[PDB]
């Protein structure tokens, strides 16, 4: 099973949430494909 991303939110800094985007992208995408 794909690895979930932890969730940014006090700290969601751009690259944190630009690399939360890819992480979420890749889990639904490896999610969906599982």
């Amino acid at each position: 099973p794909p690895k979930k991303p932890k969730k940014p939110g006090a700290g969601a800094t751009p690259e944190k949430l630009a690399a939360y985007e890819k992480e979420l992208a890749a889990y639904e995408k490896e999610l969906a494909a599982y």
